[PDB]
């Protein structure tokens, strides 16, 4: 009973429910892996948002360890954001081919700061030519009080227990078990340091068996850039640091200038580039025509959010995802749902509506791994209420998603769009 | 104005109303009987849910006395659940062919514990062959202080006033009246005890004239089982104890393994087997194809309930009942509405939408007959706010249904689906 | 304008404030040490209460490390409470003269369980005569997958780096630094194991420089007992495990039977015994006459708490402390304030009113170190809202007390009673 | 019915009321002048607190124009605080002997920045020796777009209408009127600039006839310093910039080290030094013995405030003022009531209890003249926006005049004797 100008009805997550369907698969047996972009895969379909209150290196590391991925925020210098990337890539199994080093004339303070930075308990000591001279570890410094003392005075000097480039995990773990050590430098025939294996690599692989990793076995990570000449310089620095994909993050992804920078940034790097944000079919198509490898969907998804109140602009998120998916699914381009979430059950709704993954934002701002210092004022806060470890949040969200997939009969994420049947509900049902 | 992926609108009870229609029948004259399953009938269209806070024997007994039926929960051992079944079946008129007995060397404590267990005021005393030796009753023990004293010392010994196998109610009552006694053992020609009638059988028949009973005149009762190998052992034990139907209770009735166990639980017993839960036409058809004698409908029926919040899964209950009824009515399989209730008027809505009965849940957890212990903390609670006797809840619910039926013109539940006309309403 | 029967006005913490006074001492320079009892001293004047939701070994260890002390609750078996004591006493520097050991035939699973129990990363391996055979540590077991494997197969055998009984801290650390090891077994001339030093002893001494310790350098701990024959057996078992003081915990410390058991318990052990609870001068004097080494003050201290509502019994806590201190100060017996706290500033008020230390209760139940299990239900809770590490609670409380002492001019706790001047305030 | 240790009852403003008394004086006729310290006088008995959200130069100027005084906060460098002092002292009539100047080689941007800084509409242009070359004013720059143009190109050059040092207000005004100009440079016989009069001096004197001023006719101002070697240097820098009194501002005024610095600072300057904070008779006496010229009273005056909750320390403010005044009134040392205010009626209560003036704090943080930036977020904010200070002070002073009329006090000094108190219950 409305004119055509107003015919379309937009739906939010609360407006719809998924129906139970014929199922031969239990929640604990479904596969939750999905694609961030054409060439980036995760083991749970969740990202942490590129917000300065949410994702720096510690959050990105935990997300990837749990099988998702973090998108490092860009509200910091190029050098600081690239450093955040490096910390993620060189977290565990990341020093097999790019180890940290220290010169023997350095102080213990410099060595300990490096150990704290990369969260590891030792540094190979090398000369200017990269020849291995020895190794200084936490135990060598445990009883040292003078931080000005030189590394050479406390390090364990060569000859050390070492391995060859390409040593297998089983063989490297047999040199840490036989010699009662936790570190294994990798050297070439001339004794030049080529890599480093430590017990951390094996401990973290066992504790986090579903970690999302790159082809080199290092934790996956993404990073946000803007749409500007500066964003191009930032993109290059992040690619050099080893980032696995870029997110060109704009409030209006359908702006022609933003689209142009997406194309320019994409053509200037060899890694996947995600573009956003859009909330319509034609906007998603414009991003695809601009060449992005994934799209991010969400413009004014939240009730009485800023763009809605200030500008009257917005799209209910189920409709936004569905409309964008008409273009994205037709092109085979993964779709990230970004905004409007209110329950773990909304994840399955997003996937059945056409999303491949879902980005989590303010929900992860109170988590231990988010940036900011934990402060105490009668209760615990992040300087936002303290929520505890990320792992507890993700376990509940992924547990919920597995329930949805079992109820719908989807053994894989790719089956969700076809097997998920929707019903709309009224405000009485809500 | 939505894409077809989202065309369907689901309706809950609050979304609709029933219209008044042409009527020639008053509320006090309508018939409220309905079917639980193909071969199980009740006198009011209501069940108590298989929740451990709701239905054990006391709840099941009261439900059946009021004309409904209870579904005994399964959060207990097979032997404990079978015992709950036995307590219901042998409540009133249930010992005519399976009496309790005690040996003459038993203590008064053992006899009184048996009386308390079955809520009967005496025990026939027999020897190892079943020969009736006497009877010990509440009055025989009233003034006794030593609980170790042997039954034989206080029992009334044979010869007793007894009845024959097959004695009628009228004849049994006349014997009780004439001899001013409350118990009538039933014996065969050799004096072997075959059954027992007590005044409770007549008192409860008069107090509860609409009791739901089996073909032998014993209170009806159901019991829940899971979907697993253990559920098959449980089913056999419950059937042996005299349960009238089984409810294969699963959260996702459309799961292939759950459906398979339904066909394995149904084919292994001779009593009716209900399956659930489903909320779609295709789900109901899958239950029917698996061979169940009734279906239970309800998946995420409640606003912001657990499956909805955790998993985003759910179906508004009016739509769920209607869609499932499209399959159930064509197959002649009764449909139990399980969940989403908020008012007594919702019962009539469920029936007009296609349900045959409605299962009551947390509503009843506060009733006197629920398993919890009544405790006092400034006010009364169950250890859940105390609601009082089940009878008060059912009286209001059944009274409401009779009003609906009078307004719609339905003289029977079976007329509700055709005569009940709906209108949707807005939030205003 | 009231009868003499009602002349006395009782004051709670909120009724009074402390005045600023002449001061030559800054908050960061005051001394916060005080006495729990005649012969037990702490570095901050705070105890954790003997409640089963608050203080087991983990809470007691953290309290002592921060300079206070925990009182282990008694809602568990005698052997379990004594085990809790043992865990505290042998936390750090507690195995120098009483080490844990394991047979060479024991499994890695058994060795790891012992390491987890005492929060130590290795076990000396000995024979039945206590002769040292080797040592098995976390690194020896790090890559092992079979938990049934023998410890002798993965352990480092003698000869080990060892020290003499009585080795100094500097000398032991020198051995750990030169041999790049974390353990130093202590042996006699015949190679019998006499003690164990590990890097934990040095790490924890550096991290917690204000730890409250006994004469042997082990963390202080108290434990609660009741007032009954069983409490006498419990007291002995706790004393044997190395507890530093006992708290006879009753709600009516002025009961003649409770007073009698305090004397009996006091006379049956050699360690300090605290008695409570009381809230009057005559009650404190009765505890003192019974022979206790400290008193605990608090009977119905909180507005609309249970004893007040149920029984109308209670004493505002400032009055309770002051009245009890009239007896306790004359006898030189320390006074523990137990209850009624609402602000960190109430600590200074209690001390100025006559308390020597203050017991903290439900405040701490939400701390990480409390016995409950940390669970996540949208937010973090203990099974009570999760508050985080004890250290921040104590840091805020001790910081506030230091502010109080600076304002009043008290350089030491005992100066609080004389230099702390009070003013009463109205509800405005 | 309590032990002697707890005998004393402390009273706050809400605990008491003043009685009406015999009165022959109406509210509009009472005199509201009082003393900040032995040698500093105000026309309304109110100060603005030395909080960085309350009093910088703009707040201090408005307070002084209304007859009170501001105490400039010290959460800034010595040179930044001294600059704040200079801005107040050289607000109106403050350049008669210390004018701003600019060189002919300066730009219009630099000239306009100076005019904006001192809120003056022109700058005398001088050479390096101070010889007057001309004057550049707002009207000279009104139509100038280039902000890099040199002042010499747009200034009015000498010969200007000038006056001599010591010219009277009446004579200076006649020159401004006769020549239809707003500026009057003051020069010596050699044409060296010695001072400056502008129309602002007369406009502001007429708009603010009760402006609290010093002996030279410049707006009064105070400034806070700490209790430390750095505060001794800060005190000298503030006294060189022309501050009229210092406030040695500590959370614990009865601390021996704080008292020692009060004595050291007092003896190192020639201006009045106020010390605080205290809340007892012995604390006030210790401040007096240290040599201060006024005391500030208030330690944990507010219900469930920080010092009360964290440390259990505090004194209800009526008791604090009364007890401190027992020492203050005996020595003739003025007493500043600092904290606990909740109504305009509490001012009269403070004065009747023994205070000479009352310091206003967070109340004023929302006023236009407070340091914060006025921002619009659906509504106006700085805390909520309160508008001009004048509106707050008008209501507060109006209330005090009502109190004095009801009590019969023609002067502030009569409040202590004529103000009769009654305590009230929570009912
Ligand atoms: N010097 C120094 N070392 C740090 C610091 N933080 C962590 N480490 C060390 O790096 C390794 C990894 O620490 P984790 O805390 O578990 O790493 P994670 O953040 O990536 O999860 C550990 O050594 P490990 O040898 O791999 O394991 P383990 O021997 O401690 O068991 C740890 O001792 C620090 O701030 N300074
Ligand atoms: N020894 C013993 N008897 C119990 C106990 N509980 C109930 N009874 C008796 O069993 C019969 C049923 O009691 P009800 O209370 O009416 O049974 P109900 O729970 O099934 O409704 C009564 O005897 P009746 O002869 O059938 O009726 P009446 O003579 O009491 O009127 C009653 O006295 C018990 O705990 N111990
Ligand atoms: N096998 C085993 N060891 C445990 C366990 N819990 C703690 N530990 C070990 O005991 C020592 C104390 O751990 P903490 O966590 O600091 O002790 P705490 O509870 O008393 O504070 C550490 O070894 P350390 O050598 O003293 O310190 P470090 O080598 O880790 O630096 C730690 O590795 C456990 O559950 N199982
Ligand atoms: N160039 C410039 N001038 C400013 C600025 N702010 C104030 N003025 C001028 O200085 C004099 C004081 O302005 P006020 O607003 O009254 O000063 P106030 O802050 O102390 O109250 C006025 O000139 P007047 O000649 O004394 O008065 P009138 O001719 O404006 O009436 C005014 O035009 C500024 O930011 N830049
Ligand atoms: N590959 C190696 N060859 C020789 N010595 C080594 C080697 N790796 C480590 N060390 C030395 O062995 C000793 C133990 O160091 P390791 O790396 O095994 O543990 P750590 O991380 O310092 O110990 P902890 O886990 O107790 O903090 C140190 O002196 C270290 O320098
Ligand atoms: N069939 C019977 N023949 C003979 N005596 C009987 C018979 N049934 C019961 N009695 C005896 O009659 C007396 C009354 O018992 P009855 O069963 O009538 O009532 P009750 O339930 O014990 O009493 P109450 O209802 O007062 O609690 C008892 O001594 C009982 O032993
Ligand atoms: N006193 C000792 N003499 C000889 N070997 C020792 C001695 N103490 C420990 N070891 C051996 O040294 C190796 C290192 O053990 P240590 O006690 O130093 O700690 P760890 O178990 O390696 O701890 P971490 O978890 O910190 O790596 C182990 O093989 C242990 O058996
Ligand atoms: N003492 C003076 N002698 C000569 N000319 C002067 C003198 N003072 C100002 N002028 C010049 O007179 C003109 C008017 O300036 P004046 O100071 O009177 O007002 P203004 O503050 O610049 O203007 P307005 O009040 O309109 O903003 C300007 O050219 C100014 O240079
Ligand atoms: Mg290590
Ligand atoms: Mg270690
Ligand atoms: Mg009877
Ligand atoms: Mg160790
Ligand atoms: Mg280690
Ligand atoms: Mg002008
Ligand atoms: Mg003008």
């Amino acid at each position: 009973g409305v004119p055509e100008k107003f015919a379309t009805l937009g739906l939010t997550y609360d407006d719809v429910l998924l129906l139970p369907g014929a199922s031969a698969v239990l929640p604990n047996a479904v596969d939750t892996s999905s694609r961030i972009s054409r060439n980036v895969r995760v083991n749970i379909p969740l990202l942490s948002a590129a917000m300065d209150k949410v994702t720096e290196s510690r959050m990105a590391i935990s997300m990837a360890r749990q099988g998702g991925v973090g998108v490092l925020h860009r509200n910091l210098s190029i050098e600081d954001q690239a450093n955040q990337v490096d910390l993620v890539k060189r977290s565990e199994s990341g020093m097999v081919a790019n180890p940290i080093t220290i010169h023997p004339d350095a102080t213990l303070g410099e060595a300990d700061a490096l150990c704290a930075k990369f969260r590891i308990s030792g540094v190979p000591v090398t000369d200017g030519a990269g020849k291995l001279l020895g190794i200084v570890t936490n135990r060598d410094m445990a009883f040292e009080t003078d931080r000005s003392r030189q590394v050479r005075e406390v390090m364990t000097p060569m000859p050390l227990v070492t391995g060859q480039v390409g040593i297998s995990g089983v063989d490297a773990m047999e040199l840490l078990r036989r010699h009662k050590i936790e570190k294994l430098p990798l050297v070439d025939g001339d004794g030049i340091l080529k890599g480093l294996i430590t017990v951390k690599d094996f401990v973290k692989a066992e504790q986090y068996p579903h970690a999302a990793k790159d082809a080199k076995g290092r934790l996956l990570v993404g990073a946000a850039v803007g749409a500007s000449p500066e964003a191009l310089d930032r993109a290059q620095a992040l690619a050099e640091a080893g980032v696995d994909f870029l997110v060109v993050d704009t409030s209006h992804g359908h702006n022609s200038n933003a689209l142009s920078w997406m194309s320019k940034i994409k053509s200037s790097v060899g890694i996947d580039v995600v573009g956003g944000n859009v909330a319509t079919r034609d906007g998603a198509q414009a991003l695809i025509d601009a060449g992005v490898d994934g799209i991010k969907v969400g413009v004014g998804p939240g009730s009485i959010c800023t763009t809605r109140v200030v500008a009257g602009i917005g799209v209910p998120q189920v409709t936004a995802i569905y409309e964008a998916s008409l273009a994205a699914r037709a092109a085979g381009v993964p779709l990230i749902g970004d905004g409007g979430l209110q329950y773990s059950g909304d994840i399955g709704k997003a996937l059945a509506a056409g999303a491949d993954t879902v980005m989590l934002g303010s929900l992860l701002a109170g988590c231990e791994e988010s940036p900011g210092e934990l402060q105490f004022i009668n209760g615990k806060q992040f300087k936002v209420p303290y929520r505890g470890p990320l792992a507890n949040v993700l376990h509940q969200l992924v547990g919920g998603l597995r329930q949805t997939m079992g109820y719908v009969g989807a053994a894989t994420i790719e089956e969700m769009e076809s097997k998920g049947r929707f019903v709309r509900i009224t405000s009485a049902g809500l």
